[PDB]
C-alpha cells in the first residue's frame, strides 16, 4: 500500500482505490493503474519535474529503500492477476530489483522529489508508475 498526497490530491494504485476515493473521484487511468482522488487537508508532498532515470524505492517487504536505474516511461507487457488481464500498461518504468504485491505504493524519488509508485513486479524486475507529466497535480 501507498500513496502520494499533493495539494488537495490523493494518488493510489487504481487496483488499490477505497469507496472513499472512488466517491471523491478526480481522474483515473486503467492502463496506468493510477487513481487520484481529492482530500479536505492539504497535501506537501512534492513531485518531480524531470528526465531522471535513477532514484530510490520503498520497499515495505524488506523494510528498506533501495536505489535503482530505471527505464523512461512506456508501453509495457503485464501478465494478468485478479485485478486486470493480460495487457500493456502506459507510462510505466522497469528496473532491476525485488517486489511483492504488497509492495505497490511504495514511492520512488529523486533528489527533485515523488518519480512514482510501484505498480508491477516479476521475474526480479520492479516497475513505477510515473506522475512527472501529471502537471496539473500542483494546482
Ligand atoms: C512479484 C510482484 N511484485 C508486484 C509488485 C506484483 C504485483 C503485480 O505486478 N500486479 C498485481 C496488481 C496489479 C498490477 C498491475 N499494475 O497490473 C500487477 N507482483
Ligand atoms: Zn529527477
Amino acid at each position: 500500500s501507498g500513496a502520494i498526497y499533493v495539494g488537495n490530491y490523493r494518488v493510489v494504485n487504481r487496483h488499490l482505490a477505497t469507496h472513499n476515493d472512488w466517491a471523491n473521484l478526480v481522474w483515473e487511468d486503467s492502463s496506468r493503474d493510477l487513481l487520484v482522488s481529492s482530500t479536505t487537508a492539504q497535501g506537501c508532498d512534492t513531485i518531480a519535474r524531470c528526465d531522471c532515470q535513477t532514484g530510490v524505492y520503498y520497499c515495505s517487504s524488506r523494510r528498506k529503500h533501495y536505489p535503482v536505474s530505471f527505464s523512461k516511461p512506456s508501453l509495457i507487457f503485464v501478465e494478468a492477476s485478479e485485478y486486470y488481464p493480460a495487457r500493456y500498461q502506459s507510462h510505466l518504468m522497469l528496473a532491476v530489483g525485488h517486489s511483492e504485491p504488497g509492495d505497490c505504493g511504495g514511492i520512488l524519488r529523486c533528489q527533485h522529489g515523488v518519480v512514482g509508485i510501484v505498480s508491477t513486479g516479476g521475474n526480479g524486475l520492479v516497475g513505477f508508475a510515473d506522475v512527472r507529466d501529471l502537471l496539473w497535480l500542483d494546482e
